[PDB]
């Protein structure tokens, strides 16, 4: 009970944050997203039909090349906001930040081109709780806890603002003072079972337009953007003077710096984003369009309807996830 370990992450375009894990003997390496929003481990399978082009372009786990593989074969379907993967369960040795665990994971055999052709990562490591794990499969962090090796039931996320240096960092068993500053502000979860906290308002400038009588915020490391309801985001965007495109909201690039602050009232404290934190300032041209790092995402019950605080939020606020105390700490990221 005195190990602290880290996972190094790559920052792809401020949208995709992924580290590397090994599966099997000998270790087969996968680029994976560490996602507090979900709880299952999955990578693409060698058994994925090659007619799924995502499987042509990603790394595949070949169970036939692993001596430590253990068959299960129960069919599982993982439905996410942005797409669905389908496959079957397997068991093998997974290596993550020097730590080695016997993990049950999904070998994905069905992997749709949209969106996974757009993924720089191969698979997902769910950092959430057992209660949301499809098939009641013990999640990887629970397994690492069960070894009594870590200093505490705590993991922490750092996402870099710069997309050639350290792209991001996960500390298993603690946090890293090199990447945050000031004090942590701790906020208790609504319930155990989901990394979700009470939000008491959303402000544009200093007018609380949204969540006037409270709402939900899912602290979501696998999400790129900040998200709310279609109707919630529609009200927010009307206020920013943003134009709706098919998959995002844009603003004429010149208007970008002039955009107001957006605040999130969490645990008594007001968490502010400046336009610099939520606009992709690719230009300053009045002719060019610039995209925002906030979009509509409708999560179904009983998680939803909820807000999701993804990479946009985490970049500014170093996040500690506390399993021991069922709470989330935020600190100013550096
Ligand atoms: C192209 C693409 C497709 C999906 C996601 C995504 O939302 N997840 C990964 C896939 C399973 C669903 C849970 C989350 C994504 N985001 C990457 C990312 C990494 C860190 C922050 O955002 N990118
Ligand atoms: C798959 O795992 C479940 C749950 O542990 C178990 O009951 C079942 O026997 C396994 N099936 C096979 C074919 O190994």
């Amino acid at each position: 009970g005195n190990t602290t370990s880290s996972v190094i992450l790559t920052n792809y375009m401020d949208t995709q944050y992924y580290g590397e894990i090994g599966i099997g003997t000998p270790p087969q390496t996968f680029k994976v997203v560490f996602d507090t929003g979900s709880s299952n481990v999955w990578v693409p399978s060698s058994k994925c039909s090659r007619l799924y082009t995502a499987c042509v372009y990603h790394k595949l786990f070949d169970a036939s090349d692993s001596s430590s593989y253990k068959h299960n074969g129960t069919e599982l379907t993982l439905r996410y906001s942005t797409g669905t993967v389908s496959g079957f369960l397997s068991q093998d040795i997974i290596t993550v930040g020097g730590i080695t665990v016997t993990q049950m994971f999904g070998e994905v055999t069905e992997m749709p081109a949209l969106p996974f052709m757009l993924a720089e990562f191969d698979g997902v490591v769910g950092m959430g709780f057992i209660e949301q794990a499809i098939g009641r499969v013990t999640p990887i962090f629970d397994n690492i806890i069960s070894q009594g090796v870590l200093k505490e039931d705590v993991f922490s996320f750092y996402y870099n603002r710069d997309s050639q240096s350290l792209g991001g960092q996960i500390v298993l068993g603690g946090s890293d003072p090199q990447h945050y500053e000031g004090n942590f502000h701790y906020i208790n979860l609504i319930k155990t079972g989901v990394w979700q906290i009470q939000m008491k308002g959303v402000s544009v400038g200093s007018s609380t337009l949204l969540c006037e009588d409270g709402c939900l915020a899912l602290v979501d490391t696998g999400a790129s953007y900040i998200s709310g309801s279609t109707s919630s985001i529609e009200k927010l965007m009307e206020a920013l003077g943003a134009k709706k495109r098919l998959f995002d909201y844009v603003v004429k690039c010149n208007e970008g710096p002039t955009l107001p602050d957006i605040s999130f009232h969490l645990g008594g404290k007001e968490y502010t984003l400046t336009s610099a934190d939520y606009v992709f300032q690719e230009s300053y041209s009045s002719k060019k369009l610039c995209t925002l790092a906030i979009h509509a995402m409708d999560i179904p019950p009983p998680t939803g309807p909820t807000w999701a605080l993804g990479a946009t939020f985490i970049r500014k606020f170093y996040t500690e996830f506390d399993r021991r105390n069922n709470r989330i700490g935020f600190a100013l990221a550096r």
